[PDB]
């Protein structure tokens, strides 16, 4: 997160860190046994870390649970990042409490102009590199489809939306991928891609979660 703020410990209780020896992506807990993340975050050997603030210090609210199964979206295209979504099942159910909690799925697609909360442990610099230890937060609006497409000609599909600031300075970044965009208490987005971070006229591009609720629900019901 570039240009955001320090969330505070466990203020984002659905935020997970995906760990393969080191943090490499975010994710969102959607029930006691399932996490949603970005397909481009896929790898084997994932451990899900819940209850994290400082990802380098055991502070007392963590749950570390290995993944039993990963499901990349059937139509994920890594070349175009279309359908950049994946589900991860936990080997055991997380213990849910106020600091570890699931985020509701949308019942409809949110609108341009809605303010959302984006969070992650990604890079905090736009021309440089500094990875934080504690969770960073950004409040940012969904941008119109037309300004999104104008910013990224030939690249924005019906499964993507832009959020952030065309003036630059405030954005998600490398290492935030897979994490949440939450608007009015619903998971509307997954951190997916962008050109650099926090650059003028290059806002963040997010997986449009509302398109995937039927796939998420039926996948969870049968796995
Ligand atoms: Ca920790």
């Amino acid at each position: 997160i570039v240009g955001g703020y320090t969330c505070g410990a466990n203020t984002v209780p659905y935020q997970v860190s995906l760990n393969s020896g080191y943090h490499f992506c975010g994710g969102s807990l959607i029930n006691s046994q399932w996490v949603v993340s970005a397909a481009h975050c896929y790898k084997s050997g994932i451990q899900v870390r819940l209850g994290e603030d400082n990802i380098n210090v055991v502070e007392g609210n963590e749950q570390f649970i290995s993944a039993s199964k990963s499901i990349v979206h059937p139509s994920y295209n890594s070349n175009t990042l279309n359908n950049d979504i994946m589900l991860i099942k936990l080997k055991s159910a997380a213990s849910l409490n106020s600091r570890v909690a699931s985020i509701s799925l949308p019942t409809s697609c949110a609108s341009a102009g809605t303010q959302c909360l984006i969070s992650g442990w990604g890079n905090t610099k736009s021309s440089g590199t500094s990875y934080p230890d504690v969770l960073k937060c950004l409040k940012a609006p969904i941008l119109s489809d037309s300004s999104c497409k104008s910013a990224y000609p030939g690249q924005i599909t019906s499964n993507m939306f832009c959020a952030g600031y065309l003036e630059g300075g405030k954005d998600s970044c490398q290492g935030d991928s897979g994490g949440p965009v939450v608007c009015s208490g619903k998971l509307q987005g997954i951190v997916s891609w962008g050109s650099g971070c926090a650059q003028k006229n290059k806002p963040g591009v997010y997986t449009k979660v509302c398109n995937y609720v039927s796939w998420i629900k039926q996948t969870i019901a049968s796995n």
